[PDB]
């Protein structure tokens, strides 16, 4: 499934990514509420569920 970038986020820990407002993210896991795992420029890894919305 796609989700698109809400808001810019900058990885702030190990297990996040990086994501540009606008981007058009795969959604990998969505099971936990606050932080999806999502491929963002070819890495994988968290962002707030939040600032993402599902296509």
């Amino acid at each position: 499934e796609l989700v698109l970038a809400l808001y810019d986020y900058q990885e702030k820990s190990p297990r996040e990514v990086t994501m540009k407002k606008g981007d058009i993210l795969t959604l990998l896991n969505s099971t936990n509420k606050d932080w999806w795992k999502v491929e963002g420029n070819g890495r994988q890894g968290f962002v707030p569920a939040a600032y993402v919305k599902k296509l």
